[PDB]
């Protein structure tokens, strides 16, 4: 019996929190692949299902979105992928489309779930009425916190629900996590949980 | 004392035209049909149909016509203190999903605000006439979709267990156990409800606003 695994690429603007959030799952910070020439960290992400174990090879860059794009060699084989930007800065949102042709233009038709990061700051400017756009094209959307691990899982309950085929697919068990950093607010998840009802309802 | 503290209890009006499966749908649940109740009167049997969740027992009363609404509008007595509500239609007939509503004013002049289900029956027959791309326009205050064949027992418990987490007010709310159901009488293909499923999430963000100014 082999594994199941699948390669996801991690991708978005420089300064949005890919390295904090996929660092959170321990084991896969632990047992990291550092490959100079392609210019990532592969962390392996074992998740317990109730059909079994799977096994996300996540694919983080070592800074190079800074001051360029990304290779031809970082997208090819991948099947499934994140992108990220971050909620209080506006430049990170508007280079998404740019991120999903990448994606569209090597792999074509895999799965794609978009990540707003950074919910716990009070001052937020990006919004849930602004994500109706990215929803109509196709995309997935969870708003997230790396630092207090708001919402960690969904990504990746929703990636793995898709490639299985099975929509009653469940975690049996949470893989261990970094211990929050700071606290996420109660009053505004339950007020952001209110406006993706509004604005997605119907 | 199990006898002593009460049961959870909810009133649930199953309305829509006449000829819809409202009467085949009920009985799938076979304790429910054992156990109902006749209310002269008003021309209504109660079914009793009991669901077992992870945080105790539960039991919908649901209220069945005896045919009047084929000839005109109910009385209100009928509606009168309802928590909750099924609307049917069949999806191989445009008239029927034309009058949905006429039914909806109906419900909330007597009942106001109370959560309610939209129900498409019928999906196991071949030439299909209303489709996700006519459905996704309906919903929309306090109200939730799912498409339905009562003769296959498909989706059945789905509308009851929305209804159940929006009556108790916890979102993470199970069944752990299915209740006895009657022996399917046709085969709904697996290949065409998981289509049928995507093809409605996909009508879903095709409607959307993208409207500038929503607080
Ligand atoms: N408060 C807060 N700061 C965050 C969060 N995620 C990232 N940051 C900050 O954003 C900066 C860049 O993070 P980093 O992981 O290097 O992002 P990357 O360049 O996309 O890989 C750092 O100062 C982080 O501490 C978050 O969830 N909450
Ligand atoms: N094939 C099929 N026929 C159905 C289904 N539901 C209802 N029917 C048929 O539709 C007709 C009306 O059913 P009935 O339960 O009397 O509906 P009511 O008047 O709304 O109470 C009958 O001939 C049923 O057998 C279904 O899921 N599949
Ligand atoms: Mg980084
Ligand atoms: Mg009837």
């Amino acid at each position: 019996e082999p594994q199941v695994q699948f390669k996801l690429v991690l991708v978005g603007d420089g300064g949005t929190g890919k390295t904090t959030f996929v660092k959170r799952h321990l084991t896969g910070e632990f047992e990291k692949k550092y490959v100079p020439t392609l210019g990532v960290e592969v962390h392996p992400l074992v998740f317990h299902t109730n059909r079994g174990p799977i096994k996300f090879n996540v694919w983080d860059t070592a800074g190079q979105e800074k001051f360029g794009g990304l290779r031809d060699g970082y997208y090819i084989q991948a099947q499934c992928a994140i992108i990220m930007f971050d909620v209080t800065s506006r430049v990170t949102y508007k280079n998404v489309p740019n991120w999903h042709r990448d994606l569209v233009r090597v792999c074509e038709n895999i799965p794609i779930v978009l990540c707003g990061n950074k919910v716990d700051i009070k001052d937020r400017k990006v919004k849930a009425k602004s994500i109706v756009f990215h929803r109509k094209k196709n995309l997935q959307y969870y708003d997230i916190s790396a630092k207090s691990n708001y919402n960690f899982e969904k990504p990746f309950l929703w990636l793995a629900r898709k490639l299985i085929g099975d929509p009653n697919l469940e975690f049996v068990a949470m893989p261990a996590l970094a211990p929050p950093e700071v606290v996420m607010d109660p009053a505004l998840a339950a007020q952001y949980e209110h406006d993706l009802e509004v604005a997605q309802t119907t």
